């Protein structure tokens, strides 16, 4: 699914992502807009060897599980596959656990590199939240 950006505004909010370990909702739209283009069937190959899944291209190296990444955990316990969904509750749930883990949104190199210091609310305007 590739979500209109008030969409996915919408879904993050509804699934407690707004003001989530202090990240308002557009920190997190600005990020699924770099990592994904919100689109949920993103998969991108990293150089480890890893694969980053879906909205927030979670990376298998430490939350989820494809069978193709040696020595990596799965913290979310999920399959990676399960963060392709249309429906990004899989996601919102991992990306809750990365976030809370102690580098906060430093975790998605993409938020850190294009959305940290900028007018994130910019993501979430003319929205109907
Ligand atoms: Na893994």
């Amino acid at each position: 699914k590739v979500f209109g950006r008030c969409e996915l505004a919408a879904a993050m909010k509804r699934h407690g992502l707004d003001n989530y370990r202090g990240y308002s909702l557009g920190n997190w739209v600005c990020a699924a807009k770099f990592e994904s283009n919100f689109n949920t069937q993103a998969t991108n190959r990293n150089t480890d060897g890893s694969t980053d899944y879906g909205i927030l291209q979670i990376n298998s190296r430490w939350w989820c599980n494809d069978g193709r990444t040696p020595g990596s955990r799965n913290l979310c316990n999920i399959p990676c596959s399960a963060l392709l969904s249309s429906d990004i509750t899989a996601s919102v749930n991992c990306a809750k656990k990365i976030v809370s883990d102690g580098n906060g949104m430093n975790a998605w190199v993409a938020w850190r590199n294009r959305c940290k210091g900028t007018d994130v609310q910019a993501w979430i305007r003319g929205c109907r939240l």
